[PDB]
């Protein structure tokens, strides 16, 4: 309660990387701008409105099977054209899952430790205030050896980076299509229709809503390309920490002087990273910052 | 209130195994990507738009009866094609039911015991704190003999595994269809229509939205195949427990030293499993962990 | 407040027996899988699209009257085909009503007695705790003679069983239809249409969405067949009670020793059944169970 | 707050009698089972799809005027067929209004008196409890003379019974229609259409959704026929009261012995009826019932 | 808070008079019972489906201008037929506005005075109770002279009565239409269409949904005719008050004996009317009524 | 809690600049005023309704590719016409992002400092009040040197101004189109359609909903042109501050006299700007303003 328990940078990255595919999916087939269907086949004028509908439905369904259609770029582009929103949704879910793993596996494990450290710091400040008028340091030393949680953090970040990279590769390949792959030549000649001569041998079909799909693909690719360096930088946990949140506390006599920094690539670095975001919410923090920047015992006893 | 009362692994497994069939059902016939109907039959040009609609409706309804249609893979694939979402929903409900059974039959039976054990541990810690300046052990010994709740747990997990396995078998069989089973040859020649010559003997019909169905089936099959080892590992209740949540408490003098572990395949193992998730929410737990890892009476009396 | 006041078995039975017909009704004509209409009649090609619509509407409306249509299985199957969802909804309401009767007629009558008995047990435990360092028994004896509430309970269960049995009979009869009863021969020859020769004498009509109806009927029948033994067992109120919730309390000296069991087929059995579910929510219950299973005065005075 | 202030029988009667017409109205034209329109007229094949639509609309609108149509059962059945849902809604509102009158005119007038009597009884019980270790009777005597509220109660019940009876009469008359009154012979020959010869003199029209209307009418009639004896019995206010809620209180010495019963057909009977439902929610009630059934001063001083 | 601040009769009148036009508007064009459009014109068979649609739209739009159509009852009935729901909504808003004026202009002005008088009465009762063991009268005398609020009340009631009367006149005139005014003779001969001979000179049009409009008009007229005497009686503010709410308080010695009645046609009458509804919610009121009806000092000191 | 933490001018600017593109997008294709589709192509009368639909869909999809269409203003205007709502939404998101950055990166960093300064001022006022009967100044001096937050503020304002300017440029260029660019000449001659002679070589297509798009573009351009000077003025942070919120506090003896102003272009100016909005919510502020404007020790001790 009241703890962010999640970095701002990696709550923005998750929000963008999950919302954007959802937004693109919702915009791709929104009736505000969209057209009727996704396939349209040119059937002869003698055909009725139920034979033309059959041709459309058959050639939309037979886009999986390459034994009927005769395209120029192969059946893979048509496969991609039919199932673009499904792939976008799959990518969105694959991005959203690691945040759920991190939440369900480290919400209390970080919440309890954060609350305990905050209470220890508050007690130390209260003792110093009531004394002038090191449990936490030993806990930090203990956390230095335990190299468990930072491994999980960097593993989740690495797998999210891998998913982003593979989505970038897929979208860059999809956008590179000829833009004439949206049209093909179908044929309704299966079963009893193979022998009669009242149907033309081949129908010219066009996959509508492909230019929109390519536009959305390029938008997603450029956004993910911009976003990837953010995760790459986030991977460097020790470099993120600015080792200055504890040097202010070293002015206090009760607190253990010469506090350890975040270097070492351990869970101590992760706990420092989680601290720098939440220490600003501690009342004693600013009451000590004012004294440390303006300095001493008189000002300490003033508040 | 405040107790998870359900393991994270088996709240993730239930969530995935129930949500995924619902998601696939919602995506199968979502107008965002879907087509008009699920069947389309080719009727002669002389037919009006109400005779073609009658042919479509008749050949969609007569997909149950094999005395009219003349298919190549039998009527079973057509049966499956018509009722795929219903089978998916049935599987989803069959997965969701055992969680409801476990909830309705063990929510208070686990909640009361957990609260009592937490209060006993808190009282023991308070007595130790107020003394320096074994009811729970006997209850654990009692729970060791009672082999009732772990049997229910493993029974529910086993039946969920069986349901997952049978769903995997069904989806693997459904996906293995020829992909040409979506088309068949129907005939409207029942009753007074049998004698007239103004109707063709047979109509070529195609079941639309079958490739989408097979794609969803393969997605569900691969996800359930990935998920099955998780439940298989979950079946091994004694191996899951890391017998270290009580060895920390053995430092306390008031608490009964040499606490029993979770081995034995009894309700004690299940209670240990439920404890390891909830002990992290106990205030005394971390206040004892700090002392045990840094060690003693002086630090015990400090807090 | 906080009292279940309804058995888990008979809150599951009601939930299943009411939700399942609603689920089947919602699935029967859900546009996710359904087709356009429920009747389709084959009209000559010379007919316009408003004469064919008139034929469809007339032959759908005249399925009540048997003087026009010429079917083979009689007009009763057609009656059933037209009004299947209405019958399902009627069955659902008939199942849901007895729970409403039991609630509106016994919610306070059971709530007040349960709260009074819980308070009496708490007071007895408190007196025993504050004394070492029988109003409830006489109330139980009084409830033994009063044979009123168990009669209402078994009457409601019996009538719900009767409704389930009659629904099973109806659904088993409906599913046993020939599956060719969905088609019939109609005729629009009433009034001024009787004399003209521009209309064919008879039209071939088919009732769509009948195979789906039969599938739903068989699903409902099999579920209700599975569910009926549950209600049959529930009818045996005295056998359900495990007479062990009071033998634990007999260890207490203040409480009246040799507590009466639930046998006798009276309201005492029903009150025992309601107690076994709610006693687990009493704080004194487990505090006495630990002592009784591990045993005595020293442990009693410990807590 | 916490007072039912409305009898269970007459909160069930109102709920049924208001909900059922709403349910029937919602089911009559629910697209889950319904058909396209409510009228269908057979126009010649030479007519376009806008002349046939004009014929349908004209013959649906001219069902009010009997100078055009030539029916066999008169224009009254057609009037009823067109406006069945409106009449059902009017009946529902006429049933729902008297509950609103009773609420808006007697919610505080009964709430204040009930709360005052409950407080008086609680004070009497407290005085008896604190004394061993008649304001309410005089108020009851006063209420005996005041014959005002029971008159309003029986008037509301009588008018609801009259409304139910007239609705039963109307629905029984509507269901008794020939079932061939849903078809008639219309004619579009008003104005400039009277002289041309390109239109047939008469059109055969059928009112669809009449068999459904008759089914709903018979359902409503049978339910209201079942419900009427309930209101008839409810009319007998003095017979409803079981004069036993005050004889238990006569054991108390402070309370006025020989309490008056509910007989007399006054507001005292109504207040007794409202008491028997709410006295079960009084804490002192059961604490006195236990003593009275098991009996005395020792048990009175025990609690 | 807790004060009705609005008479039950004039909260029922407003509710009915505002809800009923809304209900009629919602029912007039509810697709549950309604038909496709509100106008239908008979165009020759040679016309396409876009020329017939143009004829319908033109003759629906040109119902304002009388230079084209040739009706028999004038263009005023057609004007009324096109804009019936708008007039109903205007009437509903005109009825709803005066309640908003009364609320926004007299909610605190009545709330503060009511709360002050209630507190004064409570203080007088408390003083009498604590004394045996006239500010409010002077305030009433002051309110007697101030003839301001009753003028506003009767003005609002009078204007609502005038609005109801004019709505009754309008609806009675609208219902009295010939019922053949729903049909007329239109002509599309404006501009370049005046010279060509491929269009008929005149088209026979019918305004659908006019019989429904007349039915709703007669329903509204009869309800408002029933409702008008209620407002007429409400206009007589002094006659409404039953001068008995203060004669009970005159038994108290501290309270000023011989309290003034409500006669005089001043704001005192309105304050009496507002008091009789809210005095029943005062605890001291019934505690004094019991004593006054059963009588004295002994009973006064008893409570 | 209770702190605005965002200037009114820059919460109005963000609200307008984000809501207006959303409002225009919602109005552009709202069915309340809109037409059926966005493209319409004129196909020969011999074409069926499925060949004309194919022509429409093909020429709407092939508006990306310039090898088929033959327009007069180039393919860029057609590109803009197809994707106008997408560009509007992109602009809206680009405007909305910097507010999210400022919130997520400076909500606690400003909230904690504001609360600390408010508490310091309250303590100073309380000490002065309890004394007659400089931590904050030193903190202000410290904030004077720290030039960090104002840089972020002006950077966000500058980038929002740049986005507004580029959106203005784009909308001014889009509105300047010829207004005949909404029509073009398409051709369905790709694949097997290239050789047959049953199709015309070129089709005349028109992009509907372009005049509406240009109207919305001019509205957005004029609003953003009006709004840009507001952001330009907002860029001048030091000029915004009226250095009078601290000169009132200098009357107090305890507070450090001769308080520094906001000039200097540092974080002190930003903190002054945030103070002037929130100081009005401080109770001591007005209690000191009254004394300072009416002046002294007697009035200071009066409150």
């Amino acid at each position: 309660k009241g703890l962010r328990l999640e970095l701002a940078v990696d709550k923005m990255v998750t929000c963008i990387a999950v919302g954007l595919p959802l937004l693109l999916i919702s915009l791709a087939f929104a009736q505000e701008i969209s057209i009727g269907t996704q396939i349209s086949c040119f059937s002869p004028s003698s055909f009725s409105r139920d034979q033309a509908a059959f041709v459309d439905s058959y050639c939309w369904a037979a886009v999986q099977q390459k034994n009927s259609l005769q395209s120029e770029s192969g059946n893979l582009p048509l496969w991609l054209h039919k199932f673009f929103p499904y792939i976008l949704l799959l990518f969105a879910i694959l991005l959203y899952l690691p945040p759920l793993f991190w939440r369900f596996a480290a919400a209390p494990h970080i919440c309890s430790d954060l609350k305990f450290i905050m209470e220890e710091l508050d007690k130390v400040y209260n003792r110093a205030i009531k004394a002038a008028k090191p449990i936490v340091e030993q806990y930090l030393k203990t956390k230095k050896n335990s190299n468990n949680l930072i491994i999980k953090y960097i593993s989740c970040r690495l797998l999210t980076l891998i998913i982003i990279l593979l989505a970038c590769i897929y979208l860059g390949y999809y956008f590179s299509l000829s833009s004439l792959s949206d049209e093909f030549v179908c044929s309704i000649k299966s079963g009893i229709l193979r022998n009669d001569s009242t149907v033309p041998d081949q129908f010219q079909c066009k996959l509508i809503a492909v230019g929109i799909f390519q536009l959305l693909s390029v938008i997603n690719l450029v956004v993910y390309v911009l976003l990837a360096p953010v995760v790459v930088y986030t991977l460097f946990v020790p470099f993120r920490q600015k080792t200055d949140v504890l040097k202010v506390y070293e002015i206090l006599p009760t607190f253990d002087v010469l506090h350890f920094k975040s270097e070492g690539y351990n869970d101590l670095s992760l706990y420092n990273l989680f601290l720098e975001e939440n220490i600003s919410e501690v009342k004693s923090y600013k009451c000590l910052k004012v004294l440390e920047n303006i300095k001493d015992p008189m000002l300490l006893l003033t508040n």
